[PDB]
This record gives C-alpha cells, sequence and structure tokens, in this order.
C-alpha cells in the first residue's frame, strides 16, 4: 500500500513526513462526516514546532482515491484568503490514512459561536459574520472549488474571531451519495438539508449549489443556529423543495437578506447569484442596515 516514487515526487510540496508529525491520538477534537480531528504538532521549515489539528480521513481507502487526494491537496495547498483555512499539508502514515494538517482555531466553529448562551449577537454582527464567509468563498469559486459541505460548522473562528471556511476538497460528486442520502429517512446525514435540490437528484456539486448552501448558512445565522426543516422528514424534502416552499424568514431578519436567501434557494442554478454578486449584495446589506436588534436562541 505504497506510492509510486512519482507521485510522491509530484505532490512533493504539500506531503509532510510522518516522522515531521505528531498526532495526539488522545487529545480528540472531536468526529465528524469525514474523520477524526486531534490535537497535534509538527515540525516547519525553520525546525520550529507548531501546535496544529489533525484530521485523520476515513472515507479515503483505495489507492485510486488516496492518489486523488493528493493531487487535489497539491491545488489546495496553493490557496491563500483571510477566510479560508489554510491547509498546512498532508501525511500518510506508513500503514494508515491520509492526515490533514490544519491550523488550530481556538474559538472554535462559528454554529457554536452562535449557539453560545454567554454571547448576545446582535443582527448586524451575524450578517458580518455571513458576508465573511462570502468573502471566503467567493475565492474558493474564483479557484475553482465547491465545497460540497458548507455549513456554519465548518465556518471557523481564529484568535480575532476571523471566520475562516474549512472543510472544503474532502467530499466529492458521487463517492459521498451517502451522506448525501434521503433514503434513510430520519437516519440521513446533516448535510441533506444544506444540499440543492439538483444535487440532492444526482450528486454532482457545483458552486451554485455552494451557493443554495450559503443560503442556508444565511439562516443558521439569522436563528442563532436553529435545524433547518426541523420537523420535514428527509424523505419528503425534495417534495417540499419540489413544491417551492423553503425556509421561512428569521423573526429579525431584514426583508433584504431574506431576499438575498431566497435568490441562493431557486430551483434553477443559472438563477442563483454568484459569490461575487453575493459579495456586493450583502455588504450593501450591512451598510444600509437602519438600528440593530439583538437575537434570541432558538
Ligand atoms: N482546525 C481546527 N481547529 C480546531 N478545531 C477544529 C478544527 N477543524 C475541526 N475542528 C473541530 O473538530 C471537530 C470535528 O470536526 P469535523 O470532523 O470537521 O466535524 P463537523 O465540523 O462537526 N462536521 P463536518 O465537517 O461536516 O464533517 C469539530 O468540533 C470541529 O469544530
Ligand atoms: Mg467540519
Amino acid at each position: 500500500r505504497d506510492l509510486d516514487s512519482a507521485l510522491l515526487a509530484e505532490v512533493k510540496d504539500v506531503l509532510i513526513p510522518h516522522e515531521r508529525v505528531v498526532t495526539h491520538s488522545d487529545r480528540v477534537i472531536g468526529k465528524g462526516h469525514f474523520g477524526v480531528v486531534y490535537h497535534g504538532e509538527y515540525i516547519d521549515q525553520a525546525q520550529n514546532r507548531i501546535q496544529c489539528a489533525i484530521k485523520s480521513l476515513s472515507r479515503i481507502t483505495e489507492m485510486q482515491q488516496v492518489e486523488a487526494f493528493l493531487r487535489e491537496g497539491l491545488l489546495m495547498r496553493g490557496l491563500n484568503h483571510p477566510n479560508v483555512l489554510a491547509l498546512i499539508g498532508i501525511m500518510l502514515p506508513p500503514e494508515g490514512l491520509p492526515h490533514v494538517l490544519l491550523p488550530y482555531m481556538c474559538h472554535g466553529d462559528l454554529l457554536q459561536f452562535i449557539r453560545s448562551p454567554q454571547r448576545n449577537p446582535t443582527v448586524k454582527d451575524l450578517i458580518s459574520f455571513g458576508l465573511q464567509v462570502a468573502r471566503g468563498m467567493e475565492y474558493l469559486a474564483e479557484q475553482k472549488f465547491v465545497h460540497r459541505d458548507l455549513a456554519a460548522r465548518n465556518c471557523m473562528l481564529d484568535e480575532s474571531f476571523t471566520v475562516k471556511v474549512a472543510d472544503f476538497g474532502l467530499a466529492r460528486d458521487i463517492l459521498d451519495r451517502e451522506y448525501y442520502s434521503v433514503q434513510q429517512h430520519r437516519h440521513a446525514r446533516l448535510p441533506v438539508k444544506w444540499t440543492a435540490l439538483e444535487s440532492l437528484q444526482t450528486y454532482r456539486f457545483t458552486t451554485k449549489s455552494d451557493v443554495w448552501s450559503f443560503g442556508v448558512l444565511l439562516w443558521e445565522l439569522l436563528t442563532r443556529g436553529a435545524p433547518p426543516y426541523r420537523h420535514i422528514d428527509p424523505f419528503d424534502l425534495t417534495h417540499f423543495l419540489a413544491q417551492g416552499r423553503r425556509l421561512p424568514q428569521p423573526e429579525y431578519c431584514p426583508d433584504s437578506l431574506y431576499q438575498v436567501m431566497q435568490q441562493c434557494w431557486e430551483a434553477d442554478p443559472a438563477v442563483r447569484p454568484t459569490f461575487r454578486v453575493l459579495v456586493g449584495e450583502v455588504e450593501q446589506i450591512v451598510s444600509a442596515l437602519l438600528g440593530d436588534h439583538y437575537v434570541q436562541l432558538p
């Protein structure tokens, strides 16, 4: 189960040798759809030791998929934006699965931030976070990356509460259909309810299906973390959306933003706006707000 020397050379700029990395397998941060995240440490190029997070991927086993992942890793390694979480690199233990090294984000994820009873976010605070997500997504789209798993939980917060979009480059067209399937009814996975109607049908994802996901993300923000479509069996979800029903306008969501959400969820992907346009629209909404309300927990 070893890589071709040629591959190893091709993807050298993203591989970190296992002997430059410690995974604290007893310091588990949490487990998700696509692997387990641990505290860890690696040695940089200056020979300094850096604390980080390390995610061992559970769904990448076949060698063709491992190779595909590393080549995609090499692309991601070159991504650089304030609102996008850096990929430090990838590590292959001699026998075992690909590990992704990520900057440790000390303030956790947006979903937990907004759900914290110890905080009192305003509407304007919440839309401002949304704008930061839009900016990260605009950059990813420009770089020809489709997230496939965009949601408030995958927007991380650093020491200065800068939002970093994370966990792109993991889910794939077709291969990961299990996480997007509705045939398990109330055993279906979280991503179903963030996924564009057409992608529920085909397991093919585009930037326009990410735009749909972003609409649901905005709805999360302005409900401070309500579960989308709480009372709908996922089995009925495609039918609900095909009738043209959508998430309802949150109590303190301005009409201008609800309109953007509605654009994001147009049934025709071509009609949905680009992230570039969303950035502009959301920026305009922020600047044109009148007054400000606290927002309650759901
Ligand atoms: N770079 C990071 N720094 C700190 N915590 C992180 C980092 N990446 C992930 N986590 C946390 O690790 C836990 C597991 O992450 P993950 O496996 O991505 O699950 P998820 O975000 O809940 N779902 P998903 O990403 O859709 O599969 C979550 O509490 C994350 O917030
Ligand atoms: Mg995640």
